[PDB]
Protein backbone atom coordinates (compact mmCIF):
# COMPACT_ATOMS: atom_id res chain seq x y z
CA UNK A 1 0.00 0.00 0.00
CA UNK A 2 2.88 2.64 -0.11
CA UNK A 3 5.25 4.40 -2.46
CA UNK A 4 7.71 1.49 -1.94
CA UNK A 5 8.65 -1.35 -3.19
CA UNK A 6 8.76 -4.88 -1.93
CA UNK A 7 11.38 -6.58 0.45
CA UNK A 8 12.81 -8.88 -3.05
CA UNK A 9 12.81 -5.51 -4.64
CA UNK A 10 15.14 -1.81 -5.23
CA UNK A 11 13.88 0.91 -6.73
CA UNK A 12 15.62 2.39 -9.74
CA UNK A 13 13.70 5.98 -10.31
CA UNK A 14 9.82 5.21 -10.62
CA UNK A 15 10.71 1.17 -11.07
CA UNK A 16 10.79 -1.39 -9.15
CA UNK A 17 13.18 -3.87 -10.05
CA UNK A 18 13.85 -7.17 -8.61
CA UNK A 19 17.22 -8.02 -6.51
CA UNK A 20 20.21 -9.66 -7.28
CA UNK A 21 20.63 -13.06 -4.85
CA UNK A 22 23.76 -13.27 -2.46
CA UNK A 23 26.97 -13.35 -3.96
CA UNK A 24 25.71 -11.11 -6.79
CA UNK A 25 25.73 -8.03 -8.12
CA UNK A 26 23.30 -5.37 -10.38
CA UNK A 27 25.23 -5.41 -13.95
CA UNK A 28 22.13 -3.79 -15.61
CA UNK A 29 18.96 -2.55 -14.29
CA UNK A 30 15.16 -4.33 -15.70
CA UNK A 31 13.10 -2.77 -17.13
CA UNK A 32 10.45 -3.27 -19.82
CA UNK A 33 12.50 -6.30 -22.08
CA UNK A 34 15.16 -6.84 -19.68
CA UNK A 35 15.23 -8.39 -15.99
CA UNK A 36 17.43 -7.20 -13.91
CA UNK A 37 21.09 -8.54 -14.78
CA UNK A 38 23.23 -9.96 -12.28
CA UNK A 39 27.21 -10.66 -12.58
CA UNK A 40 29.14 -12.90 -9.27
CA UNK A 41 30.96 -10.53 -7.04
CA UNK A 42 34.54 -9.96 -7.95
CA UNK A 43 36.85 -11.86 -6.65
CA UNK A 44 37.87 -10.46 -2.85
CA UNK A 45 33.98 -9.11 -2.42
CA UNK A 46 31.14 -10.70 -0.99
CA UNK A 47 27.48 -9.69 -0.31
CA UNK A 48 25.05 -12.46 1.90
CA UNK A 49 21.71 -10.32 1.61
CA UNK A 50 19.68 -9.79 -1.80
CA UNK A 51 20.98 -6.38 -2.76
CA UNK A 52 20.16 -3.76 -5.58
CA UNK A 53 23.98 -2.38 -5.30
CA UNK A 54 26.41 -3.17 -7.79
CA UNK A 55 29.24 -3.09 -5.85
CA UNK A 56 30.26 -6.05 -3.92
CA UNK A 57 31.25 -5.51 0.53
CA UNK A 58 34.99 -6.02 0.86
CA UNK A 59 36.07 -9.10 2.09
CA UNK A 60 37.81 -9.41 5.31
CA UNK A 61 41.70 -10.22 4.72
CA UNK A 62 43.56 -12.14 7.27
CA UNK A 63 46.95 -11.39 7.17
CA UNK A 64 49.78 -13.83 8.25
CA UNK A 65 52.04 -11.43 9.10
CA UNK A 66 49.72 -10.51 11.65
CA UNK A 67 49.90 -14.11 12.94
CA UNK A 68 46.38 -14.52 10.93
CA UNK A 69 45.07 -17.39 9.30
CA UNK A 70 41.52 -17.15 6.98
CA UNK A 71 39.80 -19.33 9.75
CA UNK A 72 36.49 -19.28 7.18
CA UNK A 73 37.54 -17.96 3.76
CA UNK A 74 35.74 -15.72 2.15
CA UNK A 75 33.13 -16.64 -0.59
CA UNK A 76 30.59 -14.82 -3.15
CA UNK A 77 28.39 -14.78 -0.38
CA UNK A 78 30.27 -15.04 2.85
CA UNK A 79 32.65 -13.01 4.63
CA UNK A 80 36.21 -14.47 5.94
CA UNK A 81 36.73 -14.98 9.70
CA UNK A 82 40.15 -15.10 10.98
CA UNK A 83 41.99 -16.84 13.58
CA UNK A 84 45.44 -17.31 15.14
CA UNK A 85 47.85 -19.31 12.85
CA UNK A 86 48.58 -22.77 14.46
CA UNK A 87 51.19 -21.51 17.38
CA UNK A 88 50.29 -18.58 17.66
CA UNK A 89 47.74 -16.92 20.36
CA UNK A 90 45.70 -13.94 20.82
CA UNK A 91 47.22 -10.12 21.69
CA UNK A 92 44.39 -8.29 20.65
CA UNK A 93 40.89 -9.15 20.53
CA UNK A 94 38.35 -6.63 18.95
CA UNK A 95 35.22 -7.99 19.71
CA UNK A 96 34.34 -11.44 18.85
CA UNK A 97 37.66 -11.33 16.94
CA UNK A 98 40.88 -11.49 16.55
CA UNK A 99 43.22 -9.07 15.27
CA UNK A 100 46.76 -10.32 15.91
CA UNK A 101 48.84 -12.94 16.86
CA UNK A 102 52.06 -14.07 18.37
CA UNK A 103 54.24 -16.94 18.35
CA UNK A 104 54.25 -19.62 21.23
Amino acid sequence: MLPSCKEDEYPVGSECCPKCSPGYRVKEACGELTGTVCEPCPPGTYIAHLNGLSKCLQCQMCDPAMGLRASRNCSRTENAVCGCSPGHFCIVQDGDHCAACRAY
